[PDB]
């Protein structure tokens, strides 16, 4: 049902599938060209033996959106898959450090919950650098006329030298030659990392993506903390038409928090684009 | 829908935040609730309570109310797990529903397999099977006489409690069809053929059900169509395909099973028929 | 002793190794015996197997074989844990024993505790009058073990398995000691009589300590005993006359049980007889 | 009771113990005297509530032990200890990364894992190991309990020889001498503390030959298929374990060595950390 593409197709019989980390770390023979014979460490992306209909789908459009949105360093890159006689398998890079947020927790300064990295607590450069790195593949993605619409810490890799990849472009959608995406009147977004006009309009743009990027950078102060504490999704909407806002996390100077509110500025136009946020971003990173 | 939406008030099933204390999670948490039962007002009951998570999008919400509306005009019944109530209004929505000790069926199985098969705890005998695929049937031919379409049924979805009771859960896609109904949410390899291929569900959508969780109860909690990827089923059920019988289960329950598995929805029995079949291989048996 | 050491024959309580299927821990692992039971050769019937792991010590060994030996010798009784056979020749050393199918008391008491901790069993919540007849039944159980001449040395709730049918039966005989003809520290020191430390003594009067202990586990509904006080305060405590409170909702009478129970002088405290005819008591009034 | 030694002595309200790793997680501000308000991570070792009397006694054991080794960064370092008015508390150096047994499972091949050991990582492995326990065996002190499960890994692949609640001293005497049945598992145990009671360096040093086996193994079980009862007799019949797949014959040499049936013909930790040096270097 799913028409061959030779350019990403990897033989299953080069492919030996291993735990899950349904994502399944793998071995994957020369998935690289370059080296042929050299077997490479990558995650499987598969569907569960109780998928539905719209997993098989959404895991199909997943691949595809991959495949145009291009090769960057911030971005989780796709290496092929198998879709012809047998499972849909989408092959990633894989990321050895898990999901930011976990990522995060886990090194979080003492004083002040599971696995502990003390030798890798977080220092405020860290973390500002973190943040540049995101912005700059947002600001690729954009480019690629690509809106994510799931961004938030749990969706974003860490490999090896904390290095940050945007990934889950399972939600991810291509507007190139329209004005903005048009949302279902209840979506499968997040709704405490949705920008109002998603929420309230169902209207979607590379603004909107901003707006998540703000809640992002909440999380990663607030080294994984989860946003609007204390307050149930339910309550949340009425308090977004009022004009809530999130206080600056502790720990956070003020112009990194204004950048926050920026982002969530009520008018999409208004907020920074993600070509400023880098700008900005990389002379913040560059004092500090 | 959901953002700009506010939950309107329902007397008879509204109950107090201050008389519930949430528990350790079974997203759903065990819990107490005072006077639930208004005939014991002072009476703690431990009950289960689903809520939202604290990542939950629009749909999600959505689910959980459309969830609760499905209850409350089911009725209750031995076999389907009842609403005690929810709490509504102002605050996160709470649906208190009966705590059931026993867990879901497929765990329930599998943890009673034979040694060597593939927490342990005794075997199943299968007259015990027997009545679990009895009293499923009775709840769903319930279910069916409320005109209500369950259409995520497994063995994953029935709750077990007291003396081997089975209590159908998890009415999250249930769908209200009185005076059927038209990329589908519902697991695959559970779904009739005219589910998808004619975007129709019926009560005979639910009986094509009804055979997988059959099969998964005398497999002993057994994944169904084992080593075919849910993208290839498709297919296979075009052909033909169909699932072989259970080892140690009688040809005649198998029989049972192939029946639901009509392709053609009108030539599968109906639960008032599947219900009088078990009761008598149950006295038989 | 345990290495250059070889287990010695016993047709009588030997079981075929082809015959036994092992299954999951419940170490002891849940199994199948086909033929356990003489009069049914052809029956299938689920045991628990007690058997060393990968990194068994020496002491293991020999615990679990005086374990088999110590079952071999008490001899059958309601209240306890039924041995049923052994794989001891050419083979890892297998103890087989009766499987009970509610797990341990502690847990089971825990499971079943009435609103105001991990799986729940509201329709088997615990009467005042069950948790009397647990406490009878293990009086029964203790009186028998007694008067086999044998201690027990490690009574807990968590040492105690209920079957099926909710039958209290004394088990894990680890540590248990033949005193035919007092046995002069690996015990639990919240279930420990004084003597046993300070004297480095057990007898019959010693388990009644325990039995003690016991008792307000079972009333606390699997409570942990001198709860807040760490092992290595009570040593003390017990000397300056230190004793637990007595549990919500136990009877005063049950209660001055536990106390007499706890005399610090061995010879001031009820036998399993005395308990067992008073307990019959207490639970018909009840 | 138990005489305070104001050295090791660390403050109960300075503590904050955390969830369980019996050992807990735990913070303990100034544990380190030269960062006072400084808060750092630990695991603090305590009793259970069903503790015996010998297990008190090995905790405090195990603490008096680690008070005398010394500092070295392939052993898990003693930082305090709460010993007065509460229960007994043994704060040691938090390891990130758990034991090395799971470690290595976890960094098994496909067909949570994580990523992979490389030949050379295995080697760098066995190399810090054997320093850990040559430092350990000049300050005359015998581990008895090495094995894999009881090496913990921090941060950056850092092997820390750990769990020394069954170590002794032997300064100024010739060997140790077990109790007939002990608590070491036997599957890690030289010939002449098995049969013999006898417990020297070089028995160390056998224990370290399985450990060997079990790091390039990537974690595997020792004398696989063979029950402990069954053991006994092989090893007084020179049972020897196999080569495991994808190991040199020269390490799988070094491993044999280690056990050899003659303590003294063994090679001494010293030997083997110069070899496994070479060896890393080669590599
Ligand atoms: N490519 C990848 N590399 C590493 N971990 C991944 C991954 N994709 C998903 N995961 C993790 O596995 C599981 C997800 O919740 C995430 O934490
Ligand atoms: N009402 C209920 N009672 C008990 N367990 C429940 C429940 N609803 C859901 N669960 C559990 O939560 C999860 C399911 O697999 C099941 O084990
Ligand atoms: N014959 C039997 N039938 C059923 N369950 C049994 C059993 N023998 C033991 N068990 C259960 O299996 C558990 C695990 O066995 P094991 O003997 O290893 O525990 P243990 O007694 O050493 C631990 P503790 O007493 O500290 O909880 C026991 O705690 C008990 O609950
Ligand atoms: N200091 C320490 N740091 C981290 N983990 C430890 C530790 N001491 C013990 N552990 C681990 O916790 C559990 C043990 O089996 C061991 O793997």
């Amino acid at each position: 049902e799913l028409p061959e593409d030779p350019k990403w197709e990897f033989p299953r019989d080069k492919l030996t599938l291993g735990k899950p980390l349904q994502v399944v770390m793998a071995e994957a023979v020369g998935i690289d060209k370059d080296k042929p014979k050299e077997a490479v460490t990558v995650a499987v992306k598969m569907l569960k033996d109780d998928a539905t209909e719209k997993d098989l789908s959404d895991l199909v459009s997943e691949m595809e959106m991959m495949k145009m949105i291009g090769k960057h360093k911030n971005i989780i890159n796709l290496l092929g898959a198998c879709t012809q006689d047998g499972p849909l398998y989408v092959i990633v890079e894989y990321a050895s450090k898990g999901n930011l947020r976990e990522y995060l927790r886990a090194r979080r300064p003492p004083g002040m919950d599971i696995n502990r990295v003390p030798e890798e607590q977080m220092t405020f450069k860290d973390l500002v650098s973190c943040t540049y790195q995101l912005a700059r593949g947002m600001e690729y993605l954009a480019s690629q006329k690509c809106i994510h619409r799931d961004l938030a810490a749990r969706n974003v890799l860490v490999t090896e030298n904390n290095v940050m990849k945007i990934a889950d472009f399972g939600l991810a959608r291509d507007i190139n030659n329209i004005d903005y995406y048009k949302n279902t009147t209840n979506g499968r977004l997040p709704v405490k990392w949705m920008a109002p006009e998603a929420l309230f309009d169902r209207v979607y743009t590379h603004q909107s993506d901003v707006w998540s990027f703000g809640v992002l950078m909440w999380e990663i102060f607030t080294l994984g903390g989860s946003p609007y504490p204390g307050i149930p999704v339910e309550e949340l909407f009425k308090l977004l038409k009022e004009g809530h806002r999130m206080d600056k996390p502790a720990n956070c100077t003020n112009e990194l928090y204004m950048m926050m509110r920026d982002c969530w500025h009520a008018v999409p136009s208004q907020r920074p684009t993600f070509k400023q946020l880098v700008e900005d971003l990389d002379r913040i990173l560059t004092l500090t």
